[PDB]
This record gives structure tokens, C-alpha cells and sequence, in this order.
């Protein structure tokens, strides 16, 4: 389907939830959040992805870690906007749904910002990951 | 049906290409472009919409006219995103297709900016127009 540009940098390893998204609409968002977002993990229907970020605990040498944040989406709730600040990595992620605006993950927003609108709702994410979220790309439903 | 939020303001008169889109895919973009976008006119199959903007030559009183820009779309080419800067009006529009990026219409991009993903490709536009493009809404093939 239609996708945003890739937002972020070339570090880490590529991931792509395309195949996983065949299991359903996004029903859950989990992130690890300090001054920056250090991982993201969505649920597609009843199927969780791997943890995209915070590859290991020694990553604390190179950034802060953060707290685990979980947002459960209701039936018919979908993500219609993502405000991302980013450079070498994704710094912060602010998701808005058709029902509510979620708090930003990553308290610092000093990097370049982009607002991506996703009419009909986000279908899935791809990107790159390691100790943190090297980058993200947003994929729509068609 | 999937549609974006409306981007722009309340001036001008409403237009909607919904019915004309039953002719087929968008095959051509025509715009008038200066420091801002002053009109848009899409072709659905073989049929052009009305000129949505630059209502009369007296509009020189509030805006420069600009230059007519055309993008003939090839078979299978669909508009998949739009970067829009806007406030009271649409200021600038940068379309991207599944085959190429297109140049921005409107050299000024100083207003709030959003990147609209258009799932499945753009089906048609609605919005408001007068001497310029008061606002736009993107209706997707999804």
C-alpha cells in the first residue's frame, strides 16, 4: 500500500510488519519512552510484533531507557496522524486516532518534525531498529 | 470511502468532484502556480473539472496570477501523497505519484505543513475556491 517516506537514519537493522498486518487492524501500541522513544511494538489483531528497539540493556550506555507505555485501541479506532521528530534516529512519536490524541513518546521534540496524515488509519509500520528506533515508515490501508 | 480532513479556510465557494470521478482515474493535473497555488483543475478520464480557483482576472487585486502548470499522468500513474502548506487558504501543494515526485505549486511554504498519504491513490478532490484555493480535501481509492 501507499507509504510515507522513511523517517530517520541508516543505523540498525530493517524491520517490516507487512506480513504481520495480515492478522488484523492495529489493536495496541506499546512504546518505551524517555526523552526519546526507544522502542515500538504494535499488535495486529491478536498478533504482537517483536520489540523494535532497545536491543539489549547495555544500550543504556548510549541513551536513556524510558518507561513502558501501552495504549489499547478500541474496535474501530485507528491512527489517523503521526507527528514524528527525527534525524539520525526517531526522537519522538505523537499518535492521534479517530477517537483521541495520545501523549507523545519521547519528551524531547527538538529534531526535525513532520506531520503525516493517514486517512482511513495506519495499517502497519516498517523501519530500522537497534538500541533505539533508527527510523520509521507508515503504511496506509490501500 | 476514505477522505482526509479539510485543509484551508472558509472563503470561496464549495466544490466537489465526486460525480465527475465516475469517468475514471485522474489522468492530468492542471494548476496555476506563483508564490501560492491559485487554481486546481483535475481531469477524470477524459473530462476536466471546472477551474477551481482564479475566478476572474480582477483577482490580480489580491494575488499574483502565476503560471499554468500541467502534469499529464501516464497509464497506471496515481497521486499517492500531497504535502500541503495552508492556513486561511491552501498556500502550496506538492504532489507525489507512484512514479515520480512533482514540483511544488506555490513557491512559499511558510505556513503549517502536513503530508497527506492518499491510500490507493487519489480518487478525487473537493474543497473551496474563489480567486485562489481556499481549501482542499483528498478522497482516496480506499
Amino acid at each position: 500500500q501507499v507509504a510515507s517516506e522513511y523517517l530517520g537514519g541508516p543505523g540498525g537493522d530493517a524491520f517490516d510488519d507487512k506480513a504481520l498486518a495480515q492478522n488484523g487492524d492495529i489493536t495496541r501500541i506499546e512504546m518505551q519512552c524517555t526523552d526519546v522513544a526507544t522502542y515500538i511494538k504494535l499488535r495486529y489483531g491478536k498478533v504482537d510484533s517483536r520489540q523494535w528497539g532497545w536491543a539489549n540493556e547495555n544500550c543504556i550506555q548510549w541513551s536513556k531507557k524510558g518507561v513502558k507505555v501501552v495504549h489499547e485501541l478500541s474496535s474501530g479506532e485507528y491512527i489517523t496522524s503521526a507527528i514524528v521528530t527525527y534525524g539520525k534516529y526517531v526522537q519522538s512519536i505523537t499518535f492521534k486516532t479517530n477517537k483521541r490524541t495520545l501523549p507523545r513518546c519521547g519528551t524531547s521534540a527538538t529534531e526535525k518534525s513532520v506531520t503525516v496524515l493517514i486517512p482511513g488509519g495506519l495499517k502497519y509500520i516498517s523501519g530500522r531498529w537497534g538500541c533505539r528506533i533508527d527510523g520509521l515508515r507508515f503504511h496506509a490501508k490501500c
